[PDB]
C-alpha cells in the first residue's frame, strides 16, 4: 500500500474516504499491527482508515525531546495536517491507547468515539495493576522462519496455536524489527502525562470502548475496569485466557466489538 | 421433539446429546425466552441442552413455600433427576441467573461453567444499583397483533425496530401469557436466598461471564462489575444501548459470547 509521510515527520497509510478512523498502534509495534489487523473485517470500507506509525517505531522518525508531551503534539498536527477539523474516530493499542486517550481529552468536540484494547492508562509500570499471564497450549507449532521471536510469543500471547504464531509474525515482528529501542528507553523516562489522572477521572461525552484481558502481566484489567462505572458513555469487554496480544488471543471478537462499535456511532 | 417432566413437576426440553447445558429464564418468561434463541444461535450442536421452566412459570407447577430458597430446592432435584452427577454448563438469565449463580455455589464440583444475561445479585429490588432506561427508535412499529403488550416491549426494550418487536413477541410474550402471577407476587415477598450474602462473595473457580446493559433499570451493571472484581475467571460485557432485554437489543453479541464461552470451556 502506498505510504505517505506528512511534514511532522510521521508515517502513515490512509485509505479510503469518509469519517476518518485514526489508528494507533502499541508500544514497539508499527502500523502493519493495526493495518494488517482490520483491513480484513467487512465494515470499515466506508470510512477513510488512516494508520499511523509512532513517532520512533516504524517508518516514523524518532522526535526530540522524546517525551509523551512530545509525541501527543506531533501527534496532534500529524492529525490536523491529514484531516483537518473534520471530526474522525479513534482506536489504540497499548501507549497507542493512552495516547487516544490524550488526543480524545483535548480534542473533545473532534472525538467521535475512543475504543481501545489493552490500553495503557498508568504510564509508569512500576504503578500499574497487572494480571498473570499464562499459556494455553493449543496445538504443537514447529517455527521455521523467525524462530529467534518464538519465546516472545510464548511470553506474550495466551493462545498458543499455529493460527497465532502466523498472526504474531504478521502483525507484531514487523515493528519489533523497525522499533528504536533506544528513543522507547528514553520515552519511557519522561512517559506519564501531568493530566494522566484527568484521563482516569473523565466522563467522556461519546462512546468510549476497551477490550481487555485477565491474563495480560504488561497493562492488565483492573484500572481499565475502574473507568467504566463513571463513563456514562463506557464499555468494556473482559475475557479469560487473553492477554497484552489480545488481538491475537481473541482475534475475532476484537472485530466483532469493533463493527459493533461503529455501529455505535453511525446511530 | 418432545417435553418432559421431572418427578419435581419442571417442565423442560432437552435437546442432544452430549455434555449438558442448563438453561434458565427470566422472571415471568419462560423455556421459549431460552430455547427458541439459543438452538438456531448454536455451536451449541456437540451439547445436550438442557431448557428448564422456573416454577410457577412455562408449565412448570407452582410450589409451596414460594420463596426463592425453595425455587432452588426445585431446581436442584430436577437437576439431579434429569442428569444426576454429570458435570454441567449453566445458563441464566435475570432471576434465572440468580439461580444460575446459586446452583453453582452448591453443585461447585459439578459446574464446569457459568453464563450470566442481565443477572440479579441484589434480589431486593430497593438495594439495586440501576441503570437509566431509554429508547433507541430506529424505525416506526405500527403494531398490528399484540397491541396490549407494546407497551411493555416500548418499556424493557432499547433498541426499537420491526426485529425487536418480532423477537419480543416470539421470545417474552408466551411466557407472559404462562406465568402464574399469583405465585410470583407471592414469590416477591419472599426473594432474597437466605444465603444472599454468600454469592455476593464467592470466587467461582470456573469461568463466569456476564454480559450487562448501560441502560437496565431492572438490574443494572454495577453490582455485576464488582462481582467481576473478585472472581479470577470473571468475564463481562458491557454494552451502551442495552436493558434487561439484553438478548433483543444485542441478539449477534449474546450468540457471539456464548460461542466463545463454550470454546473457553472446551
Ligand atoms: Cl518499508
Ligand atoms: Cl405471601
Amino acid at each position: 500500500m502506498k505510504e505517505y509521510l506528512t511534514r511532522s515527520n510521521i508515517s502513515y497509510f490512509s485509505i479510503g474516504s469518509g469519517t476518518p478512523i485514526i489508528f494507533l498502534h502499541g508500544l514497539s509495534l508499527d502500523k502493519q499491527s493495526t493495518c494488517l489487523f482490520f483491513e480484513p473485517l467487512s465494515n470499515v470500507g466506508q470510512y477513510q482508515r488512516i494508520y499511523l506509525d509512532l513517532p520512533g517505531m516504524g517508518n516514523s522518525d524518532p522526535i526530540s525531546p522524546s517525551t509523551s508531551d512530545n509525541v501527543l503534539e506531533t501527534l496532534i498536527e500529524a492529525i490536523e495536517e491529514i484531516i483537518g477539523a473534520r471530526r474522525f474516530i479513534l482506536y489504540g493499542h497499548s501507549y497507542g491507547g493512552y495516547l487516544a486517550q490524550a488526543i480524545a481529552f483535548h480534542l473533545k468536540d473532534q472525538t467521535l468515539g475512543v475504543f481501545l484494547t489493552c490500553p495503557v492508562i498508568t504510564a509508569d509500570h512500576s504503578k500499574r495493576l497487572t494480571g498473570k499471564h499464562i499459556n494455553i497450549l493449543e496445538e504443537d507449532i514447529n517455527p521455521v522462519e523467525n524462530k529467534e521471536y518464538f519465546a516472545d510469543f510464548l511470553s506474550m500471547n495466551v493462545i498458543i496455536n499455529n493460527q497465532a504464531w502466523h498472526d504474531y509474525q504478521n502483525l507484531i515482528i514487523p515493528g519489533l524489527q523497525k522499533e528504536d529501542k533506544t528513543f522507547i528507553d528514553q520515552l519511557q523516562n519522561n512517559y506519564s502525562f501531568t493530566f494522566e489522572e484527568k484521563l482516569k477521572n473523565i466522563n467522556y461525552q461519546f462512546p468510549f470502548k476497551i477490550m481487555v484481558g485477565r491474563n495480560d502481566q504488561v497493562v492488565g484489567y483492573q484500572e481499565q475496569l475502574k473507568l467504566i462505572n463513571h463513563n456514562e458513555n463506557g464499555e468494556i469487554v473482559l475475557l479469560n485466557r487473553t492477554g497484552h496480544n489480545l488481538m491475537i488471543d481473541q482475534r475475532e471478537a476484537v472485530g466483532f466489538h469493533f463493527d459493533l462499535f461503529l455501529d455505535e456511532l453511525n446511530s
